[PDB]
């Protein structure tokens, strides 16, 4: 039926799983120039799932260049 959670609040500030799902493009490492979706966000790394190799690899959050369609 039509049921829901009394409160519509998930996180107070900015959840570490925010960047999770965004398109990131590796700039460093052996995967330089590779695209992937951030699956997990680490303190000094980020588990991204490549599109081609369709594999989940961890890379420095910084080493990752957040992608974003432009003109």
């Amino acid at each position: 039926g039509s049921s829901g959670s009394s409160g519509m609040s998930r996180g107070r500030g900015r959840r570490d799983n925010e960047l999770i799902g965004q398109t990131v493009r590796i700039s460093q490492g052996p995967y330089k120039g590779y695209i992937g979706v951030v699956k997990d966000a680490t303190e000094s790394t980020a588990r991204v799932e490549l599109h081609s190799t369709c594999q989940t690899i961890s890379v420095d959050r910084q080493r990752l260049t957040t992608v974003g369609s432009r003109r």
